[PDB]
């Protein structure tokens, strides 16, 4: 299937170049697959969602996203328009309030929540978690990704906005899940992407497209908007059968666009993640 005018992060996804505007995917589009974003919330009523979308937890008084950034990951994760696998399922995880912020106990008990909860829903092949937020260094933090991951969960996290090593930042540091870089439509890394060994693979980040609340779209970068590409990727690679939870950022790196990206420091990865999708 082709989807012409795409956001630029959609093209870059199927292509072996940047500069192009068509988005290429196969049409089972994450059909069957579940997408958890853990996050603001979501607007589930907003078009583009096709009523694929709800809230199934919420820590605060409303599980509505009063923010937009919930809204706009999981656009890119799943919208019509703006999203990596139109088909899949996009269960919202209200963790975060809506000034964007989260006690990282709250964090942690929705990070268990997915576990058990993907019990209760339909999802024949197979669940991704999506993560697009962090802060400092946490063993407990990092813990609960592992668990999340270990349960049979693709788990993605955002790899943090500060310019530096993603060590000292949780659960982008978690070993075992998958830690997503920002890239920009030149191919650069995008100027506030962490980097480091712990990175395992870069997604589309800087002015990317998506949902927003009130019915409306905006675009804004950030980790954050990298690591929605990568879970519905997974979602949709998942659907076609190419990889599973435990395996899929492993492949998402083996199938990679490599060594495109420009100012990757020495020792991280230069892996830009990419759909290998052959019309």
């Amino acid at each position: 299937a082709a989807q012409t005018n795409a956001p630029w992060g959609l093209a870059r996804i199927s292509s072996t170049s940047p500069g192009t505007s068509t988005y290429y995917y196969d049409e089972s589009a994450g059909q069957g697959s579940c997408v958890y974003v853990i996050d603001t919330g979501i607007e589930a009523s907003h078009p583009e969602f096709e009523g694929r979308a709800q809230m199934v937890k919420t820590y605060y008084y409303s599980s509505r996203d009063g923010n937009g950034h919930g809204t706009h990951c999981a656009g890119t994760v799943g919208s019509r328009t703006y999203g990596v696998a139109k088909k899949t399922q996009l269960f919202g995880v209200k963790v975060l309030d809506d000034n964007g912020s989260g006690q990282y106990s709250t964090i942690i008990a929705g990070m268990d929540f997915v576990a058990s909860d993907k019990n209760n829903r339909n999802c024949p092949k197979g669940v991704v978690a999506s993560l697009s937020l962090g802060g400092g260094y946490s063993s407990s933090v990092n813990s609960a990704a592992a668990r999340l991951q270990s349960s049979g969960v693709m788990v993605a996290v955002a790899a943090g906005n500060n310019n530096a090593d993603a060590r000292n930042y949780s659960p982008a540091s978690e070993p075992s899940v998958c830690t997503v870089g920002a890239s920009d439509r030149y191919d650069r890394r995008s100027s506030f992407s962490n980097y480091g060994s712990v990175l395992d693979i870069f997604g589309p980040g800087t002015d990317i497209l998506s949902t927003w609340i009130g019915g409306s779209t905006r675009s804004i970068s950030g980790t954050s908007m990298a690591t929605p590409h990568v879970a519905g990727l997974a979602a949709y690679l998942m659907t076609l059968g190419k990889t599973t939870a435990a395996s899929a950022c492993r492949y998402i790196a083996d199938t990679a666009n490599k060594g495109d990206l420009s100012n990757i420091p020495f020792g991280t990865v230069n892996l830009l993640a990419y759909n290998n999708y052959q019309a």
